[PDB]
C-alpha cells in the first residue's frame, strides 16, 4: 500500500496525450508520469467532430480557454450532426434526396428541448402531430437550430455572443500536439520514443514493467493502456477478452480523407454531415479551408474496393490518385476495461464508429472516472468494478443507440439496409423503444437548463437525444402521451411556446452572421 | 380506449385523501373521482415525522401554502432525527447513555454536505479523524446542525427567515382531515362512506365493479387500493402476493401513544427521536403541548406485554390507564402495486418502519410516479411495469438503508441486537458498503445545492444519509480515499471549510431564538 507513485502511459495519439494531460493535472505534484510512443506510419487529418463538455469537462479541468485551444488547432464551430438521405432509397450522394416537398435531412442538434408544465415539447409536438393538427418536423417545430444551420449560421455574433449550445470540428493530430506540448511542458510529464519490447507481469497478473525496444524498463504502479486498437496491455499482456459487438453494429470499416475547400467562395456548414451511403454513411467534418470526410462501412456488404469507388465517386475524386486512409476498426469494447493495474482508456479500452461524436468523450470521460475511482497500491477491488461498470454502461448505451440509427431507417434499398433490420436489439434498448412507443420521455434530463459532467454522464442520451434520432427516422409513438388528456390548459398553452421558437428562428436567421463570417473575422 | 373517465378510491385515510387531492388536482376537469371509506375506529394520534420534499413535491403541488395547513394541522419542526443509545447497552431510557466522555447520539439530518474541489466534506473529515488529526464526531464536524439542535433552537429566525432545511411534526388524522375538506369541497371528489362488501371482476382479471354493505355499485376505469395493510382491491380480490422482508427487517410490532407535554417549562425539541431498545426502538415526534411516541418491536424477541412495559416504563406512563395503540404490522412490498386496472398506494402497497420518516414520502412519491406514467383505458402493460419497477426501487433501496441502522450497531446486549448481525445484506446494499469502505461516496449529488423531485427521487439516499447514520453508527472507511493524498492543496484549504461551519454553529447558537419561541408566534 501507499499512494500511487508512478504512472506510466503507453501509447501517444489522442487518447494518450489526454490521459497524460488529465492525469497530470490532477495529480500535480503528486505522481511521476512517463508516456512511452513510437512513430507510426502517419494518416491525414480526416477530422474529428466533438460534443459541449469537450469544453466543461476537458480543457476547463486542465485550465485552457476555448480561444486558446481552438487558435492553435485551427478549429471550427459545430452545432448539430445533420442526417442526410437515412429516408430514402438510392447512391451515395451529397446532395440530399427529396422526400415529402422537402430534403432528406434532420437534425440532431445540441439545443436542449423546453419543458412545458413538466412535459417535453416533444409529446406535445407529436400530440399535434398525430392529430394532424400539424406535418412539420419535429427538429424543426421544437428546436431553433435547423432554420439557422440551414442558413449556416454561426453559433456566435460578431460581438462574439453565444446564441446556441455547440462543440468542434479540428484534425485530431492537432489538438494532440497540442496536449502533447502541454503536458511535458506545463504538467511535467515525461515523453520518452519507444516501442515496447516485452510486458512484465508478476504472479498476481499485475504488470511489474514494460521493457522497450532499446531495452530500457520502465515500472510503475498503475499502467494506463492508450496502445489503440492493438491493446497492448489490456489485450496482449493481460490477456483480457475483447468483445466483438457486431450483432448489433454491422459498420467495421473506413476509407476517408480530407479535401481542400474554398470558404470564401461556399461559407462553411456549422455542422457535421452524416451521409447515409449504401453499405454505410459518410462524414464530412468542416474545418478551416478544408473538410474531412470518411465512409464507414460493412466489410460484409462491400469489399475495401467497392467502399472506395462510392466514396470517391460521391465526392468526384480520383480512385487512383487521391492520397486515402484505408481503416478496419475495432468495434465493441473489452470484457472489462480495468484489469489489475492496468487500465484501458480510447480505443485500446473500446470503439465504436463515431456515428454520433462519441470518440474524444469516450476518453475524457473515463479518465474523469479513473480519477474518481482512483487507486492507491493496494488496487480495491470495488473501485476497479465500479470503474468498469460506468465504461461498459457508458458504451453499451451508446452502442445500442447507435444502432437504433440503422434499425429505425426506413430503407430497405441495399442487402445492408435490409440486414440492420434483421438484427436484435439489447433487451436496455428495446425497453426504451417500448417505452418511448407508449408515450414516455425516455432519460428525461431533470431540468432543461453541458456544465457538471456527473449529471451529463448520469443522463447522457436523454429524451432530446432520442426524439431527434427516432422521430428524424420515422419513429414515433403509437399514439400521444396518455396524460396530455387531462392537461387542457397545457396543450392549449402550448401555442405560445411553439410561437416562440418560431420567432426565435426568424430572428436569428436575419440577424446572425454566417460561419465563414465569424471565423474571418477571429482568425 | 378513452381516456380514464372514472376513478374509484378504495380507504379513506391518509394515503386515500392524499391521493384524492393528488389526482382531483392533477386530473381536474377530466376524471370523476369517488372515495369509498368505511367508518371504523380511529386510533390515537401517534405523530407522523417526515422529510423537506412534503411541501415542494405535495403541497405545492396542489397549491396550498406552508402555513395553511401546518396552522390548520397545528404541526411542529423537524430538523433531524436524532439517534439516541444506538452505540450502548442497557435498557429502553429516553436518555443518552455516555459513551467516548459524551452522550451516546449523533444526528442525520436534513443539512446538506459541503463538496470542497469537488469532494464531499465528510471525505476529508474521515482523512483526519484517520490519522489522528481530529476526534471530533462526523455530524458535528460537517454540520451546522447539531449544535443548535442540542439547544432546541428554531429552523428559522422570529422575523422568518430559514437558516436549516426542515421537515414537520404532525398528527396524521389533522393532516388527512383537511386533505378531505380540501378534496371534496375545492376538488368536487365525491366522500362516500361505506363499507365493501364484494368486489367483481371482468374475464381479464380486472375489477369490474365494487358493490358496497349497503349494495350500492361503484364502477371505474381505474382503481386505486388506499385501503391499508388489508389490501381489499391489490391482494385481496387481485391476488396479487404480497412480499414478506423480514429477512431484512425484524420489526414488525409497535406499541404506541401520545404524551403531553409542558412546552413553557421545557422548550420544544426541533428533531425527531429515534431511542434505541432492548428489542427495536421507539420514535419521539414533538408536536404543539405533546409528543407522539412508539415502540418499534420484533414479535419474536419481545412479548407484547414485555413491550408496553418497556415502553410505558421509559416514558413513566400506568399500562394500566395509558390509552395505547398496539399494533402488527406486515413489512414490505406487493410484488407489483399496480396490476390490471388497480393501482396500490400507501401501506396498500408497502411499509417499512418509520425509522427513516419515509411513510408519507411513498405516498406522493407514488401518487406522482401514477401520473408520470398515467394510462388510458387501453392499460399500456409498459406504462405498469415501468411505474412498479420505479415503485420497487423507492422500496427496496429504503428497505436496505434502514437495516443498516441495524446490522452496523456495534451493540450485543441482547438477542434482538444480536439477530441483526446474522441477517444479510441485499446484493444491492453490500455493494454500497463496499464502496464506502474503499472511500468512495454513494449516490453523491449532482450538486451540493428538494425543488426537483425527479432528481431527489433518483438521489433519495445520497452520500451524506449514509455517512450520518454509517459513521453515525461506527462504520467507517477502511482508509481515506485515496485521491486526498493526491490533493495536498485541498487538504491544505480544507481547514477553512471545517471552520466556516464551526462559525455558523457559533452563531446561530447566539441568535436563535428557541424553536418554542418561533412557535408561540406562529400562532398567537
Amino acid at each position: 500500500s501507499g499512494k500511487i507513485d508512478k504512472i506510466l502511459i503507453v501509447g501517444g495519439g489522442t487518447a494518450g496525450w489526454m490521459a497524460a494531460s488529465y492525469l497530470g493535472k490532477a495529480l500535480q505534484g503528486t505522481a511521476d508520469i512517463t508516456l512511452l510512443q513510437a512513430p507510426d506510419i502517419p494518416t491525414l487529418g480526416v477530422g474529428e467532430a466533438t460534443i459541449p463538455n469537450l469544453q466543461t469537462a476537458f480543457f476547463d479541468f486542465l485550465g485552457i480557454p476555448e480561444d486558446e485551444w481552438m487558435r492553435e488547432c485551427n478549429a471550427s464551430y459545430k452545432v448539430a450532426i445533420k442526417f442526410i438521405n437515412w429516408r430514402t432509397a438510392g447512391e451515395g450522394t451529397s446532395e440530399a434526396r427529396e422526400l415529402d416537398g422537402g430534403p432528406d435531412h434532420f437534425y440532431h442538434s445540441f439545443g436542449l428541448l423546453k419543458y412545458h408544465e413538466q412535459i417535453p415539447l416533444s409529446h406535445y409536438w407529436f400530440d399535434r402531430s398525430y392529430r394532424g393538427k400539424t406535418v412539420e418536423p419535429f427538429d424543426y417545430a421544437c428546436y431553433k437550430e435547423p432554420v439557422i444551420l440551414d442558413a449556416n449560421r454561426s453559433p456566435r455574433r460578431l460581438d462574439g455572443s453565444k446564441v446556441t449550445n455547440y462543440a468542434w470540428h479540428f484534425d485530431a493530430h492537432l489538438v494532440a500536439d497540442f496536449l502533447r506540448r502541454f503536458a511535458t511542458e506545463k504538467l511535467g510529464v515525461r515523453h520518452v520514443e519507444d516501442r515496447v519490447e516485452h510486458v512484465q507481469r508478476d504472479a498476481n497478473g499485475n504488470i511489474e514493467s514494460v521493457r522497450t525496444a532499446t531495452g530500457r524498463v520502465f515500472d510503475a504502479d498503475l499502467f494506463v493502456d492508450c496502445s489503440g486498437f492493438r491493446g497492448l496491455l489490456i489485450n496482449k499482456a493481460m490477456e483480457e477478452p475483447f468483445l466483438d459487438m457486431s450483432d448489433h453494429l454491422l459498420n467495421d470499416s473506413a476509407v476517408a480523407t480530407q479535401v481542400p475547400h474554398d470558404d470564401d467562395a461556399n461559407g462553411v456548414e456549422p455542422f457535421t454531415s452524416a451521409i447515409a451511403m449504401k453499405s454505410g454513411w459518410t462524414w464530412k467534418i468542416p474545418m478551416l479551408g478544408r473538410f474531412g470526410t470518411g465512409y464507414v462501412y460493412s466489410s460484409r456488404f462491400a469489399t475495401e474496393d467497392e467502399a472506395v469507388r462510392e466514396f470517391c465517386e460521391m465526392w468526384h475524386l480520383d480512385p487512383e490518385t487521391q492520397p486515402l486512409n484505408r481503416i478496419r476498426f475495432r468495434v465493441g469494447r473489452n470484457r472489462r476495461a480495468w484489469v489489475g493495474n492496468c487500465v484501458s482508456i480510447g480505443t485500446s479500452s473500446c470503439f465504436v464508429e463515431p456515428l454520433e461524436s462519441t470518440g474524444i468523450y469516450f476518453v475524457y470521460a473515463a479518465l474523469y472516472q479513473l480519477v474518481k475511482h482512483f487507486p492507491d497500491k493496494s488496487l480495491n477491488p470495488v473501485l476497479t468494478a465500479r470503474f468498469n461498470r460506468e465504461i461498459e454502461t457508458m458504451f453499451d448505451d451508446t452502442r445500442d443507440f447507435i444502432q437504433a440509427h440503422f434499425y429505425f431507417s426506413p430503407r430497405t434499398d441495399t442487402p445492408f439496409w435490409r440486414a440492420n433490420k434483421e438484427l436484435r436489439l439489447a433487451d436496455g434498448m428495446q425497453e426504451k423503444i417500448d417505452m418511448y412507443r407508449a408515450g414516455m420521455a425516455i432519460n428525461a434530463p431533470a431540468s432543461d437548463d453541458y456544465g457538471n459532467f456527473e449529471e451529463e454522464f448520469r443522463n447522457f442520451w436523454n429524451n432530446s437525444n432520442y426524439y431527434c434520432v427516432l422521430a428524424g427516422l420515422g419513429l414515433v409513438p403509437d399514439a400521444p402521451s396518455p396524460r396530455l388528456a387531462h392537461m387542457p390548459q397545457a396543450t392549449e398553452s402550448v401555442d405560445e411556446v411553439f410561437g416562440a421558437v418560431k420567432d426565435r428562428q426568424r430572428n436569428l436567421l436575419e440577424t446572425l452572421p454566417s460561419l465563414h463570417e465569424f471565423l474571418r473575422q477571429q482568425h
